């Protein structure tokens, strides 16, 4: 087996833990929010052909949004949210609330769900987001990178 | 786009370039042979399942191999061959007419097909190959490697 | 020539910019500190000889430290810190106010400087840290980080 | 320990091992060679300055050529050449007998030594070779790759 650098978990060690391995890039990544991010997965490129990742759907009827980047040409350039915990939860370990996405094109996708807890930031100056990490229990607990050149 | 140290083809410009791109890993090798290698395809591993790579299928009627690496405790440590121009053919043009798979393990696969030409030899000291790029026509007329740490 | 993931800039805008580079790891780090973070300069393995990076100094009179690490069996998992504006100078740009540094052996050393304003948390859990970038005035303005396998 | 794919030893077991390790790039590369290959040494580029890796040097007196790339728009695509056992000498094993070097921007730099014996090529589609690895006694018994992207 290949390896990647991964960086991160950013949230808590509530929920079960999954990795979604590593790929070509991105294409396309779909959450559900509202106070808290609740589903995520994602659509990666394998050497050129869509494939998709395993969904860690949540069951809240959270609202969902799609984020198609324009591959290969738009690229995720950084990624930032907040952690905390949340209320609503039985719950007391930290959970990813809010998640914001930045491409090299300059487009920002929202702060989707609750900007509070605390911050985290991963600004990129060279190099890909190859695949994520995580962990989902009713919601995203934590969220994690791998990366490539 | 991730990118990979992309290293040779070794053969000649003959047939039709083909790339499997990128993938975690290598489980099995299919490939055909007689005086000259045929067929060529692979299952990669991708993240811990197997994935078939695209089948580069040669019609001769040659005799069939298939290579199980025990994944991934065993894994390819190098890759040597010969080619050179094949006179059943009318080419040319070189082709691959030997190929020889050696494991870390200490296992060895083959000579399969005519030790005959020009030899090419890529030991791995530190590395995995992680997919495979080359030339199909009738037969295999190159072969390339994609590696990763 | 070669090049490496580069994660970050944390900080603000002022000073003059610097980068390292890349090494093969890291054996020492010293820097200045008191209410922010002053000197960073470090000293970098190259191919198993030490070797003495660039020093980015900082002239306020803080109290310096030497962070050892025992290289090449313990090595840095995560750098943490804080950012924030610093009443004390006369330009109002964010600064590196505070630096905490983790190891794989379990060793954590300070937070140095006041753990004041917007935190910055990056935890690796594979990769390794291979060179520092950032920014330099009167004090430590921004700092960022270049990774490899 | 940063580490990078690390492709060979061709030639045989004789003489010392040696490892330069791995730099930023190649600016120049100075040898000494006969019937076969003497000495070799090379100037590395280290984040931009050069830098001069350890002398491999021959005793044998033989002709001494500098290769002098542009670094950094020009840079080794490809790098061939035989190995053989020498009468000359009193042990047996093979030794590199000749070395071809070849640049992205068209260049070939000799057949340097005599192309007696079995050959070996490697033709770089993508990446960079970042360092030498080889073994030398009274001649270069062999030599190795470090490569990067
Ligand atoms: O046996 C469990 C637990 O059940 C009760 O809790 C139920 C669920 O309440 C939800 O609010 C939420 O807290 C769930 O927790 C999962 O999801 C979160 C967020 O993804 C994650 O942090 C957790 O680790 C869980 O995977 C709960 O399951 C109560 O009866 C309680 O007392 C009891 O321990
Ligand atoms: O010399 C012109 C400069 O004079 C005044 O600044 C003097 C210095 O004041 C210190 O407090 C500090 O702000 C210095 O700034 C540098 O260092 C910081 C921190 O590293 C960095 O953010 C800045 O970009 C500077 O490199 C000042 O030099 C002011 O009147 C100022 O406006 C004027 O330019
Ligand atoms: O000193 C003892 C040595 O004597 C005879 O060898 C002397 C040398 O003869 C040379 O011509 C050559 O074979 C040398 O070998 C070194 O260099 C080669 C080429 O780089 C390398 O392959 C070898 O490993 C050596 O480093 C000899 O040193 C023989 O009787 C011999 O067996 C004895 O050791
Ligand atoms: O593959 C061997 C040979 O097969 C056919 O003759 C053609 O496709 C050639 O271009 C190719 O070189």
């Amino acid at each position: 087996a290949s390896q990647t650098i991964t960086v991160g978990p950013w949230g808590g060690p509530g929920g079960n833990g999954w990795d979604d391995g590593s790929y070509t890039g991105i294409r396309q990544i779909e959450l559900s929010y509202k106070e808290a991010i609740g589903s995520f997965s994602v659509i990666y490129d394998l050497n050129g052909d869509p494939f998709s990742g395993p969904k860690h759907t949540s069951k809240l009827p959270y609202k969902n949004v799609k984020i198609e980047l324009k591959f290969p040409d738009e690229f995720l350039e950084s990624v930032s949210g907040y952690t905390g915990p949340f209320s609503a939860l039985a719950t007391p370990t930290p959970v990813v609330r809010s998640l914001t996405f930045k491409t090299n094109k300059g487009r920002t996708f929202g702060p989707y769900g609750d900007e509070e807890g605390t911050y985290f930031n991963l600004p990129i100056e060279n190099g890909l987001i190859v695949g994520f990490k995580g962990r989902t229990g009713d919601l995203l607990d934590a969220i994690g990178i791998h990366m490539s050149l």
